[PDB]
């Protein structure tokens, strides 16, 4: 065990800890991939949860990189990602300007009002998630067009979706909601209201009508599957169809307001199972 390993392994622990589904899936890539997806995760995962001296550290840490990848720095924020990261960096393409637009629209968030618009409400999933697929881009595939970069995004863009639609109690509970005033007003959903309630035909369609989006540029992105690198189209497969299956299981536990739901390992395996088997 080198000294990169540990920082790799720090990295490895911050994604299986935060997100048992994208670890799930992407332990299954090769060695030298899926060392760069966990960086590149725990880089984004630590600016999520960043919040804001914290945040700027991190923007300054990732702006030396850029810079100048070949130099040692003194790192700012967690030294144990950032070196995680240079070094991915230095074999690989990173697009920086991704990882400054999930950092701005990250700032944004400590005055979140709710959008007006599902422009806005997609405009917010683009940052928080698009920004990350395109940041993986170049590790999933062996030659990046711009429809590689179009695709992931798409993809990043619709898990998003997929988690507001999974969290809306929890988020409700940290004074938090995504739907947009538009949509709200339209199918007329008072969120407070079916919190206090349970839910109802007009959320139900509301909730429906997102889920409608996702399943749509899922099914979207699986037919350009094949941008990707041949190693990893069935891991992102996998990845995608574990997400997708949030959606029904939200859907069993009646669109509840008052847990998270989850796909148990059993499925998740059982999916893996599916999709492996015709590749
Ligand atoms: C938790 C989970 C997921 C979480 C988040 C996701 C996303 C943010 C997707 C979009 C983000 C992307 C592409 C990059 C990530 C980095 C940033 C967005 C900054 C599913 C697995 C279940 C877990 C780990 C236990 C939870 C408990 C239950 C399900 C009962």
């Amino acid at each position: 065990m080198t000294m990169m390993d540990m920082n790799f392994k720090y990295c490895h622990k911050i994604m299986k800890k935060h997100s048992k589904s994208f670890s799930y899936a992407f332990d299954l890539l090769p060695e030298d991939q899926r060392k760069a997806v966990w960086a590149i995760y725990a880089v984004c995962r630590k600016i999520d949860d960043s919040i804001i001296q914290f945040l700027n550290q991190i923007k300054e840490d990732i702006q030396s990189i850029e810079k100048y990848p070949y130099e040692y720095h003194h790192f700012q924020s967690d030294r144990r990602i950032m070196m995680a990261l240079q070094h991915v960096a230095q074999h690989k393409n990173i697009a920086f300007q991704s990882f400054y637009n999930l950092i701005d629209t990250v700032y944004k968030d400590q005055h979140f009002t709710m959008f007006e618009t599902d422009a806005e409400l997609f405009g917010y999933c683009y940052g928080v998630a698009g920004t990350v697929g395109e940041v993986l881009t170049p590790i999933l595939s062996d030659h990046e067009t711009h429809q590689t970069y179009d695709v992931a995004r798409r993809l990043g863009e619709s898990l998003q979706l997929i988690n507001i639609l999974r969290d809306v109690g929890e988020d409700f509970e940290n004074e938090r909601i995504y739907f947009s005033k538009q949509r709200l007003k339209q199918y007329e959903v008072d969120i407070a209201e079916v919190y206090q309630n349970g839910v109802n035909n007009h959320y139900i369609d509301l909730w429906e009508y997102y889920a409608a989006i996702a399943e749509k540029d899922f099914r979207d992105v699986m037919d350009q599957i094949k941008v990707f690198s041949i190693e990893a189209q069935p891991i992102i497969e996998l990845a995608a169809r574990i997400y997708i299956e949030i959606l029904d299981e939200v859907r069993q536990a009646n669109y509840t307001l008052h847990e998270r739901v989850f796909v148990e390992k059993r499925k998740k395996a059982k999916l893996f199972h599916e999709i492996n088997s015709k590749y």
